[PDB]
């Protein structure tokens, strides 16, 4: 077997072999990269997501989210607080101020040590989960507004035909704007390219243990995981990398820098966190291997992960059992 360690494995991909995006996916994953939940594509030198980023600011972050904490330092839940919609002009020059930007460090680590001891007595500011696109429209490789959709995709493996559609979202952070422990909706994969600015920390639970590390969230999150037996759809816990190290949690971690894409595989959690102010475009994407882990995925059914128009779709053809009781925390 590939990548019997579960490493988080980087791709150099040549222009010529970032024409065809399934093949490289389905490249990356004979090599073994699936194994860790998470890989790093650098993109080919002569690859440009866009012309120049001189006009975003102009972006409007309708509910910035402010991501406040309870608990310890290395076990917490964060909730989200609506603020009032700014301009992504206006979102930078917040991330930027003396109360939000990042500290004097001397390098990742430190800055990581800092982030996991100090995390809790801040609440920063996200925004996240902002429907559009970044990539110029003659981008014409890994061009997240233009991948298949898990829609086509459905239909070439299983021959049915569905609602939905599939579209990219943005995400504005800056220093310790914090992801939670999670998969992605029906256990898909997802693709996150960072556009711009300071970099982001991911660490990341290989697939095959993915269960261990759930064990762990009922044993630290014990009333939530009372109230919903798939919890961690709620996208609120937090686990640092020394609890997980301390419970034998296997797990790994790595940094995206702008200008480099991070593909998240079917049933990798992963969390992080960013470094300053910057921007990523994501979105979910399949592949034939995903309709297994589809059709496994866990549901919240007790109605707080409220998710996707979309995804009623996934349910019902997928989880045909599930889709009475999923749909009445869904609605
Ligand atoms: O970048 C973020 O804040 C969160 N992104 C993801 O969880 C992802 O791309 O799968
Ligand atoms: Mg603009
Ligand atoms: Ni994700
Ligand atoms: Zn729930």
């Amino acid at each position: 077997a590939q990548n019997p360690n579960c490493n988080i494995m980087i791709f150099h991909p040549t222009k010529e072999e970032f024409n065809d995006f399934d093949k490289y996916i389905a490249y990356m994953e004979s090599q073994g990269a699936h194994r860790a939940g998470l890989a790093k594509i650098i993109p080919p030198k002569e690859w440009k997501a866009r012309e120049t980023y001189d006009n975003i600011s102009e972006i409007l972050i309708a509910t910035p989210l402010q991501q406040v904490a309870s608990g310890r330092a290395g076990v917490f839940t964060q909730y989200h607080k609506k603020k009032k919609a700014m301009t992504v002009g206006e979102y930078r020059h917040l991330a930027n101020s003396k109360k939000y930007q990042t500290p004097p460090h001397q390098n990742f680590e430190d800055l990581e040590r800092k982030y996991w001891k100090n995390r809790i007595y801040n609440s920063p500011i996200y925004g996240a989960d902002i429907s559009g696109s970044l990539f110029d429209e003659n981008t014409k490789q890994w061009n997240l507004g233009h991948l298949g959709t898990i829609q086509d995709l459905l239909e070439k493996e299983c021959g049915v035909v569905i609602e939905g559609v599939n579209t990219p979202y943005l995400y504005f952070g800056m220093w310790k704007t914090t992801f939670a422990w999670h998969t992605e909706d029906m256990d898909l994969y997802s693709i996150n390219y960072l556009h711009l600015g300071e970099p982001k920390t991911w660490y990341v639970v290989p697939p095959e243990h993915g269960q261990r590390l759930e064990r762990l969230a009922r044993e630290l999150f014990p009333g939530s995981s009372r109230g919903c037996g798939a919890f961690l759809r709620h996208k609120v816990a937090l686990i640092s990398p020394t609890v997980l190290k301390e419970n034998g949690i296997p797990f790994n971690r790595i940094t995206q820098e702008a200008g480099e894409f991070m593909v998240t595989f079917p049933y990798g959690y992963h969390a992080g966190f960013n470094h300053g102010f910057n921007c990523a475009e994501a979105i979910n994407f399949a592949t034939p291997r995903w309709i297994d882990y589809g059709k496994m995925a866990s549901q919240c059914s007790c109605g707080e992960a409220r998710v996707t128009f979309s995804m009623d779709a996934f349910v019902r053809i997928l989880q045909p059992e599930r889709y009475d009781l999923w749909k009445r925390g869904q609605d």
